Order: C-alpha cells, then sequence, then structure tokens
C-alpha cells in the first residue's frame, strides 16, 4: 500500500505525565546542537530575513540559544552580520547557505561561525549531498543539513558527514509546500522517523517549523529532537530584522507584515518556562532522560 | 512505540440508553467522597478563589454536596472560613493544601474539617507523596489527593494512604496546561484508567475539571467516577466570592484560574476573564442534578453503583 | 472498556454507487409504514406542535406520505384534526400519544386513525411496554413505538406487539438530549442496530430526526429504515401550524419552552418534490428499483471531518 | 464496525505525499502522459466539458500548452462540430468532445469533424445505457472513447471490457457538485482513483481524475496515486479563454461558473449543481504555468522524472484536519 500510515502533528498529541522527582527549576535544558556544538537551551531562531539577523543572534546567544543568520543577502553582508555577533562578547553564532555556495560557507567559517546550516526545501537530493561532501573536504566546521522527513534521508546525510539533521517539510507558518506541491510529513511523525536513525549514531535532530506554543517544544523534544527551531514566534519581536509601523491601535513590523511582539526576552522566557514545566510533568531532569521516559496520547481536534 | 492509545474527552462520547424501570425522580444520587465520607449528591465546588469560600461551601453542603475552601489565603483566614461553615448546623467542608503544608493541614483538621485535599498540578510527585505520608501518619483525617491521570499514579497514592483520588490534568475551561506544556490526558480516558485501579481498593474517584454541561456529569460518573468537581459553572453565581459588575446590559462576575497571572500575584498555566452572572447557585445545581437524574433514567440506573455496572458509550465524530 | 464502537451520523458517510439498469424516474418509492399500513412515498411529518396539524397531514397524504398529528392539545381537538383529514378524501392519518394515554388512543382509533404513534424520549421503559400492551388488549390498531437506538430495545417492543419501530434519540435538529443528559446514538448506527432485529420480523423502521437534506433520506433508507420522519425541513411551510409575520422584509414562523424562529419556506409541495427527487436520484446511483433492493444493494464509505 | 461500511474514504486534503531521494530538478521533469490507448499529451491537464469552462478558445489554449480541451454538449450538434472545427483551423491541435447517453448521431458528426477523443459523459457511468452506447460506438466508428464517471473496481472493469479507451473517475468531487448533499452519493477522490487504477493499470487504460482540484498540489496527489491525467473546471472558470461574459461588480471583475446539472444550465431531474460568479482569473496561460510548476515541484520532491516513475515510487501519509 502507498498509505504508510497516519501522520501526527503537534496539535494531534498530548504528553502523558510520569512519576516526578524534579522541580521545573531543577530541570537541565542543556542540549547538543551538533555533535561538537552544544547549547544551554534547545532554542534556535530561524534563518529567515524576517527573524534572524545580528540583533536576534546576540539575543539568542545571551539567553543560551543560537541564531542562524539568513542567506538572503550578499556574502559580505552575511559575514558582517556574523562578525557583529562575534564582536559583542564572542558568542555562539550560525549561518545558512544554499546549494553550491562553497565560498559563502568558507568566508563564514573564517569569520568565526560555529555552525553552517545547509538549507534546502528538499534535503534528500544529489546536489545537497555534493555540497555537503565539498564543504567537509574544503573547510573544518560542523554542518547541519535539511530539510528531511524520512529514514533513508537521515541515514544518507549522516554517512556523508552531517553533524546535525534538520527535520521539516510542511509545517512552516508561511506554508506553500503543502498546498503548491502537496508534499509533506507531519512533524511528530517526521521527528519519530528521523530519530530512529540519528540516535543510533548520536547525531542531534533539529525540529524545524510548526511550533505555535511552548507546549510544541516539549512534544518535539520528547519525540526525539535535540533542539527546536522557531520563526514566527520570534518574528515581530524588537530584535527581529524589521521596522515598526502603525495601523490603528496596533503596531506592526514591515520588511510582509506581522504584529509587534515586544522584547524577545519575554517571549523566550515563556517558552523556557513552558518546557521546564513540561519536563516537570514527565519527571525528566534532562532531555536525554525525556527521550527514555516520554509517552503521548492521540487527541481529537474537538 | 511512544503512542499509548487514543484519548477520549467528554465531547467525543455519548452514553447508550438501557432498559429502564426508574423515573428520574426515583434515582438515588448517594455517593462516596472519600473512604469514610458520604455525599447526598455527587457534586463538589472547585478549590479556587473565584469559586469556593464560606458561602459556596454552605450552599453546597445544604444541597447534599461539599465545598472545598481554596488555599490562596493565609492559614488563619482559611481556618475562619471553615469555622464559619461549621457555625451554621452540621455542614460538611473540605479544605485544600499545597505541598509540605503540614501546619495548614494541622490547623484545618483542628478547625474540624471533614476532608483535606492535597492539591497539585502534577499529583504523581515525590513532594506530594511525602506530604501524604506525613498527614496520614500524624493526623486522623480523610485525604483526597490529586491531580492524576495514570493508573501508576493512583496505585502509588492509594498505597501511601489516599482516601480519594482526584483525576484531571488538562481539562477545565481556564486550563492551559496542554497549550503551555503540551501535557494532558483527555478526561474520559483519564477516569477510565484511574478507575480500573481505584475500584479494586474501594477508593472513590473525583473527576475534576472539564464539565460544561449537566450531561458531562453523567458521563464522568458512568465511566467510573464517584463525584465531580466543578468550577466554571458555579463561578458566576451569587454565592461565589468576588463582587458583581454591570457592563452594558448584563452583569458580569470574575472567573480566574489558580495558575493564572492574577492568582499568582512559575509559568502561567491558566487564563483569566469575566463570566456572566448566573443567579443563585441552587437554581444552577437544580438543573445539573435534573440532567443527571434524566441521564440515569435513560441508562435505567437507580444508583451510581448501578450506573457503573450497566454503562456503555459510543464514540462520535466532531 | 465501555466503548461499544464508533457511532456514525449522516454527515459521516456517503453511499457508494452500484451498477444500474434503472433511471431515477422509474424507481418505486412504495414502502410499509407499519406491519400492515403502507405508503407510496417514505416520508412522514413529525408529531410536533410546530409542524403537523390537519393541513400538513392532508398535504403529506396527497403526496403519498403521511402526517402524524401532535398530542399537544385536547383529546377532542386532536380527534377533530384526524376528522378533518379523513373526510378530505379518505386520507391516511396518524396521531401521537404519550405514556398511559390509553383513552386518547381509544378515541383516536374511533375517529378512524390509521396509526397510533406511542411517543417517548426513551421507548425502552416499563411504562411504554405496558402502555403498548394495554392498547393492544383494548383496541385494534397498528402502533408505532419509539424512540429507541438499541437492538435489545427493538426486540422487546416487537415481542410486546409493536407494529412499527421509531428510531432516534439525539439527532433531532431541535433536540438537546445530547447536552442535558449526555445520552444518544448517532442516527446511521442507530438504524443499523435496530434493523438487524426488525428486518427479521418484517417490522418497518422509522428513521426520526436529523434529516437536513434529501441525501440523508437515502442514507437512512439504505441503511435499513423503511421511512423517515422529518421535522425542521417542513417547519416554515405554508401548511404547517403558526402565523406568518414580517421581520425586515423576510417572512417568518416559529419552530420548536421557547426554541427559536425559522424562515418561511413556501409551499410544502415544492419542498417534498425536491426531497422525493433527490431520493430517486440516489436510488438511481445505487441501481435500486425499490427500497427492498436498496437494502440488499447498499454500501457506504466513511468520510473524514474535512 | 460494518456492516455496509467498506472502509474509510480519503480525499485530497486527507493525505500528503512523502518525499523520496531526488536527482531530478523540477525543470528536468517529463510530464508526457497517455490520454487514451492511442492518444497522448505533453501535460496531464484536461479542461472540463462544461458550458462555462470549455469551448473553442479554451480547447485551443489547452492544446497549445500540451493538454486538451473537451467541448461541452450543452449546445446543438452543428454548434459542437463548429467548435471542433475552429480548433482544427488554428493548427493541427488535439481536441475532445463530450457526449450523452444514446447520442449516436452526435458521435458520428463529431468524428467527422476530426475529434481526437469522444467523452461518453454521465453522472453515473456504470449504467446499462452507457455500456450500450459504448458498444455501439466501438462497432460503428473508428474513435477512442473516454467513459465516465465511475468510482468502483467493478465499474471500471466492465467499461474496459466493453472497449473503453479511457476511464474517467469522479462522483462526489467538484467545487460546484452537490451530489453528496442531494443524493448522499459519492466516493472521496483519492480512494476513488486508487480503486479504479488497481484495475485499469492491469489493462494499461489511462485513468482521468475528474473534479476536486483546488490547488496544484492536488494534481500531484491524483497522478501519484494512479491517474494519468487530471480534468479541471473550477480553476479554469473565469479565465480570459472561458466562454462566459466579462462583468464588473464593485472593484472586482467577475465571470459566471455553473455545474451542468444546475438550474440555469438545465434551462438552456432535481439539480445536482450550484451556480455563482467567480473572480476574473486573467490569462489562462498564466494559470496553467502555476499548476505545471507545482506539479514539477511535486515530482521533484518524489524524485520522479516521469509519471511512470511517479506511480512506481510514490507513497503518502494520512493527516488530520
Ligand atoms: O504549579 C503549577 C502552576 N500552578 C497552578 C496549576 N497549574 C495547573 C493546574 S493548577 N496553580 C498554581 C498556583 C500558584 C502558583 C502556580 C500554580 N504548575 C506545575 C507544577 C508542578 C509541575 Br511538576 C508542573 C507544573
Ligand atoms: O443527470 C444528472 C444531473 N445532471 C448532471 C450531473 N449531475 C451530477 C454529475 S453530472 N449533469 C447534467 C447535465 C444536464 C442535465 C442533468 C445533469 N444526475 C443523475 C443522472 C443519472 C443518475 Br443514475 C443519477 C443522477
Ligand atoms: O517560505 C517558506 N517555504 C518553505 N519553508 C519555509 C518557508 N518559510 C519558512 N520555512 C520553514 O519554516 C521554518 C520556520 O517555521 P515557523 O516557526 O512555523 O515560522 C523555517 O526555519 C523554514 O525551515
Ligand atoms: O490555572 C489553572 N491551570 C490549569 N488548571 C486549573 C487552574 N486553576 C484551576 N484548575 C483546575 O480546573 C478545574 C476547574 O475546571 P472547570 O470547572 O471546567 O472550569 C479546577 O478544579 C482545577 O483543578
Ligand atoms: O424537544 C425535543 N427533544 C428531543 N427530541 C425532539 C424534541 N422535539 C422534537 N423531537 C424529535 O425530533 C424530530 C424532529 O427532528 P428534525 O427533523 O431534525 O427537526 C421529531 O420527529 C421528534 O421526534
Ligand atoms: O452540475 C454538476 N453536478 C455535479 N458534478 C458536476 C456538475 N457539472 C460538472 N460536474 C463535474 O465537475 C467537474 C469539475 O470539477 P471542479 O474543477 O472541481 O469544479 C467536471 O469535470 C464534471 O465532471
Amino acid at each position: 500500500t502507498k498509505n504508510i500510515g497516519k501522520g501526527l502533528t503537534f496539535e494531534d498529541i498530548l504528553l502523558v505525565p510520569n512519576y516526578s522527582e524534579v522541580l521545573p527549576r531543577e530541570v537541565s535544558l542543556e542540549t547538543k546542537l551538533t555533535k561538537n556544538v552544544s547549547l544551554k537551551i534547545p532554542l534556535i531562531s530561524s534563518a529567515m530575513d524576517t527573524v534572524t539577523e545580528h540583533l536576534m543572534a546576540v539575543g539568542m546567544a545571551r539567553l543560551g540559544g543560537i541564531g542562524i543568520i539568513h542567506k538572503n543577502m550578499d556574502m559580505e553582508s552575511q559575514v558582517n552580520e556574523v562578525l557583529k555577533v562575534k564582536n559583542s562578547g564572542g558568542l555562539r553564532v550560525g549561518a545558512a547557505i544554499g546549494v553550491n555556495e562553497i565560498e559563502r560557507a568558507k568566508l563564514l567559517v573564517e569569520a568565526g561561525v560555529d555552525v553552517i546550516v545547509l538549507d534546502s526545501a528538499h534535503g534528500h537530493s544529489l546536489n545537497i549531498i555534493r555540497t555537503l561532501k565539498e564543504i567537509k573536504s574544503k573547510m573544518n566546521i560542523d554542518v547541519i543539513v535539511g530539510n528531511v522527513v524520512t529514514e533513508e534521508a537521515t541515514k544518507e546525510l549522516i554517512e556523508n558527514g552531517a553533524d546535525g539533521i534538520k527535520v521539516g517539510i510542511g509545517p512552516g507558518s508561511i506554508c506553500t509546500t503543502r498546498i503548491v506541491a502537496g508534499v509533506g510529513v507531519p512533524q511528530i511523525t517526521a521527528i519519530e522517523k528521523c530519530s530512529s536513525v540519528a540516535s543510533k549514531f548520536g547525531i542531534p535532530i533539529i525540529a524545524d517549523g510548526g511550533i505555535r506554543y511552548s507546549g510544541d517544544i516539549g512534544k518535539a523534544l520528547a519525540v526525539g529532537a535535540s533542539s527546536v527551531m522557531i520563526g514566527s514566534i520570534l518574528a515581530g519581536t524588537e530584535e527581529s530584522p524589521g521596522e515598526k509601523e502603525l495601523i490603528g491601535d496596533t503596531v506592526y513590523k514591515y520588511y510582509g507584515r506581522v504584529k509587534y511582539k515586544g522584547e524577545m526576552e519575554g517571549v523566550v522566557y515563556q517558552l523556557v518556562g513552558g518546557l521546564r514545566s513540561c519536563m516537570g510533568y514527565l519527571g525528566s531532569a534532562s532531555i536525554e532522560e525525556l527521550w527514555k521516559k516520554s509517552s503521548y496520547v492521540e487527541i481529537t481536534t474537538s
């Protein structure tokens, strides 16, 4: 049968409470971004022109996470954005590249970047793998490759030198892939499939897209991810790369338009709190402890 | 797999009628709150600062149920509220306590409380059990423990001296636990799993949160619960705490979760808002009780014990 | 657990087309209302304060169906309503009674009523069964008994003398039993359950409530029912009880303890024509020349929420 | 729990295509497909046989882009012939024509006009009248015959045996369709294509997925699951090449769109179609390129260089609403 089964998304499930000995404040949110880079919190700001530039990356790094500077600009600009983050405190920083963009990656590495995010709409392709091999042979850096949803995809990327795999075809807030192409796999299932491969190799999984609430972070992690990438939640915050605008009562941020969210610190604080509480309910002091102990129930939309 | 099954809530379910010889009026609503405390009607008012204080507890007790005084006040104030209910006839009351609140527990027991509700967002925890053991070893008192959703939780609480188990993580109009933490089990499935353990030991199940209509009470009880704890339905009534406010045409009263920003003044796990004034709570409780009697008429059950014996339900689509 | 399965409503299913030799215009719609009262179309108007009196029962009867006069009136008044129909061309007519209403039934049978409809919210009662038995012992008439949703309930009523079984607890457009009592069985599942008993004894099933479109009639009949009782579909019509009024260039009349207002639906014939037409089309798709063929040939697919 | 329940029916919105390893860019994808046993197309798109989507201008544009148009039968015989001939005058272009039950005179004239496919169109294709018409045509005329509409294995098997060169699937879908409401009849489209393809692929008879296409993604879903081509009406209604009149209401330009079994369409049985205005979609060529791009993107995700590759490699997941 062509039907491989029932795909489950964030809103379809709820995590089941376990016996607990840990207070939410006692929980350790420390995780691995790649096999050689680690973070204090499992949050990553998306590589979109509407979410992560130098300001956003500085904020994320100071709060224990990491920003990925988007590639939608010239090489010199992206290297500059990376330098600005490194200048103010010597923080953790990442940057995205497309296919065949070897020189871009090279200059980003020399700028001091900690991770290169090899992004594409369909990560399980020839050209993505060729770029991966080419990067690994020409420069010394940890590479995150995406996006994928299947077992074979995850296996082939790890074998070709991937230091982390990014999961997500479909869930993005500004979606078109599900409608234009009719292609995708729901996030919970997508993480589950990819985790069964990656954890045998000890390779971290980044859950990318579809996060609406702090609860979704807990589900994505509990299901097998090591970190979570967020876009829309951070889009519209003061630190996002836009300018403020006024329409009636409400303040907006143009580039494209989304509602102003205020300081990012308040937004990140709530996400962290929600995750701490989640891991409290499930009696897990660490994310690795969460993987071993977590379970969920299917829920009707209602 | 991590998928343990499909969870069902109140709205996903409909009770199947049985052969009936009992009119709604003939129905006995007698039930057990704890191992040693009994109720005339299986209704409890939630331990919340917008639902239950002394007026609510008197109203509940006179109608055959029980009010449980919230813990969002000082010990001296909570004792006084218990003493004010005991001031008018032989009325039964409960009182809520948090983790490691042994002094509050001692004072309420000595204030002549009938039950103590050891209340937690996550009832299956080390802190709860140790607080349970303390009170059970040192005080003569029935203790309801919550909140839980698993069979492992209920068994462990019962073995450590729980006289009643309160079930509910996720349901409740003001609850946002499942949004902010992604945690919960739908209420019917929750009761079902917990009831399978609790009935073996003869320990009553309190179904807490998620009741929107009188038909939900019947569903909770039919599936294995002994009583139902309600908050939102009694929130707007005259007997609930907080003053009344008229905005426009209709009068409003404030309803607030305990894990809400206002109530805490920990990540917020409850919403806050105004709800319409609902008149006297006895008019409200009458409707709920009537619906339960009607429900048990359909299933042909003269008692809740009988209800448990001949209950069945169907799943429904959206 | 206590989960007896998944309950399907009209909106949950679609009928699968079969090989067809019959055009919609050629199919027969003749059915049995009771054990020994038959209709030319499988439509019945609800016994409600707001849908069926003498005018409605006449219109229904002249179209091949039948009207059940509601009980919410004097025995004298209800007998008179039956009288106005019978003398309007020997038309078939039914009348509703409640529990213990033996005398009302007696006078209605004398008035020459064709069917008595023993109405209860819960037909599987001691009081319903003894009312049925007391009617049969004292008078000679076909009795439809309802409402029920289970196979055990259907059997007991048939054993006690029920000539028709009315099915429907929960699905009625104006019903709140699902909300007040939390009780019910979705209409398709309910008809399926009761048919597995009643078809063996040759006792017709009346599908009652939930019919919102003509396509629902087909589903109800296809799944085992002999006829459908329809309420809100016929509520705003000219022939229904109530007066016309204008509220902002729109004509209205009431539908039901107050229970909201409905728009004027015009002449009842046009409404019935569409319903009958839709059912003919359905039976074309399923290649069924008769309702008996429909039962033998029917299959349906479950449909997702979207 | 049955007993007349045969399973859960899946529609376009119920499933998602699972990506595979890809070596193919969207630009390098072959969209060439089989229309009937003997006729083939360069893009797998057909314009519906409706009096509000396809006449000569629509058919010309469709063929000019690698697809085909089916001239609707809601006109007299000589009018339909003239439409077929008007397509023939603007280059050696392929064109189809719709036909109703027992309309043999119509079929002979349409074949004379140089029609490439006869579409024996019916609401219920699995009937005794349709099979009789199929047998009469295939014995009396040299022409490829697409027969619809059907949803079952038995239906498609019987039509193939009686000389159907193509099977058209779809009872239930269609933006303007109310068969589900009026009759309570239908099968969700994914399930319908699956059931019919399982038979038709054994005989190499192309399946036409008819109705229910709202987005370019649906085309991929229909093809991936077993269809050879996709018939569309809704998304072509209101284009510059559609036979309707252009009309300004407020700030937006509108054109009319109606089902063939609607009240207005039957004027010039009970209605099984709704009618309404649709926003002017502009040039048709532009609308098709978006569909083709999304289709290419889809096959790029599944790493399929041709539709034959797509059938062999495609798989999907069920999703909740
Ligand atoms: O305690 C809380 C939140 N919370 C609540 C509730 N939240 C849900 C239901 S009642 N009521 C409160 C009153 C005062 C301050 C916080 C409060 N969350 C939490 C506790 C342990 C664990 Br493990 C995980 C999470
Ligand atoms: O023929 C019709 C209605 N109808 C339709 C369609 N309705 C649905 C899909 S195409 N297109 C028409 C064009 C002209 C006049 C009526 C038309 N229904 C029907 C026919 C046989 C059988 Br068995 C069952 C039902
Ligand atoms: O336009 C798009 N097309 C496809 N994927 C996108 C697009 N925009 C954002 N995404 C993905 O969605 C993620 C952000 O998801 P969000 O947090 O739901 O907004 C990004 O990291 C991208 O991987
Ligand atoms: O703020 C909170 N967050 C989550 N649950 C709460 C909160 N406050 C009260 N509850 C629970 O929700 C129940 C009330 O539910 P309701 O009657 O359906 O509105 C109470 O009995 C509490 O157990
Ligand atoms: O007040 C009510 N409660 C429950 N059922 C009702 C009530 N009123 C009418 N009904 C039933 O519902 C049917 C009408 O449903 P409708 O066709 O969906 O409008 C009638 O035939 C009655 O048997
Ligand atoms: O009036 C009708 N009732 C039901 N289906 C129709 C009617 N008219 C056209 N159709 C079908 O609907 C298809 C168009 O589907 P659409 O592109 O989704 O709007 C056509 O190819 C016809 O097969």
